[PDB]
């Protein structure tokens, strides 16, 4: 036995923990207007990434790593020595990066392939594969690491907001709401993950009480489970996300782990500009 543990780009771990464990990615890409498509790297400069959204005429359009992009990693992994790869997928109610990665799985020959939706996205489904990691090390067997993860996802949620709906309503990414599609007025929305869509929550008068909102939503949930582990995931209004980190170091206990992170391309151009998540799980995740 010899086990891997992959993802797709949209986890959005840090180049520090790719380097140290290994981690092999399959990344998803970007196209804008112009033609220009960039696939998904630490190595692209998101703020470059954010001024050209902004320079577009029309918004640009995502896509999930193809099929024979996942089974290129699985058969490099296998050729390795590998028998067992752990996949974690960005949800398969916003993509068909998941969908995909099963379906390699059952068409690449000499090795074992367990695909897991983790029905979010960003540093929290990057918490899945730091969590399969863990448990590789610990000498775990692949089908006790899906039970654990399958019960990880019953305490992992996200609430967010966004300035505007356009973007998620362009690419059909915002379930329901419709009513709320342009008005809006000064009015903010935040929204939640639902069994593994985006849905509405609430529509608040400002943008301060907006993310005050957010942090009200997850510490009432957060406060029953035995572990804690919150992200701030930040869009490209920095400060935004920093005023909410700093913040709930200072509200939460410091047995609570409370971490900073950002997403990357592809989330920003269903999110638009003022995109600004906070994620939690029900686990003290291994962060370094
Ligand atoms: C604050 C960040 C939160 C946690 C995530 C927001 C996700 C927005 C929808 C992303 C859809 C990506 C589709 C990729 C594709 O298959 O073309």
């Amino acid at each position: 036995m010899k086990i891997a543990v992959m993802t797709d780009s949209t986890s959005y771990l840090s180049q520090d923990l790719i380097d140290k464990y290994n981690i092999q990615i399959a990344p998803l890409s970007v196209t804008f207007d112009d033609g220009k498509n960039f696939t998904e790297s630490n190595e692209i400069a998101i703020e470059e990434f954010y001024n050209k959204m902004a320079s577009s005429q029309t918004i640009p359009t995502t896509s999930q790593p193809a099929i024979g992009e996942w089974i290129t990693k699985y058969e490099m992994l296998r050729d390795q020595g590998y028998t067992d790869i752990i996949v974690i997928c960005l949800s398969s109610g916003i993509s068909g990066s998941y969908q995909s990665s099963y379906q390699a799985g059952e068409m690449v020959e000499g090795v074992n392939v367990h695909a897991f939706d983790s029905k979010l996205a960003a540093m929290i489904e990057g918490c899945y594969v730091l969590r399969a990691i863990e448990m590789v090390e610990e000498g775990y067997e692949p089908q006790q690491i899906i039970d654990d993860l399958t019960n990880m996802r019953e305490h992992t949620g996200a609430y967010l907001i966004v300035d505007d709906l356009k973007n998620l309503q362009k690419s059909g990414r915002i379930t329901g709401a419709q009513a709320w599609v342009g008005t809006l007025l000064k009015m903010k929305p935040v929204l939640k993950f639902e069994d593994g869509k985006i849905i509405p929550e609430e529509k608040v008068r400002t943008k301060k009480r907006a993310i005050q909102t957010l942090e009200k939503k997850v510490l009432d949930i957060v406060k029953d489970f035995e572990e804690v582990t919150l992200f701030v995931i930040n869009g490209d209004h920095f400060e935004d996300g920093q005023a909410l980190y700093k913040k709930l170091q200072d509200d939460c206990p410091s047995a609570y782990q409370v971490a900073y992170s950002e997403f990357g391309p592809v989330v920003a151009a269903h999110l638009g500009s003022g995109g600004l998540g906070l994620g939690y799980v029900g686990r003290k995740i291994r962060l370094t």
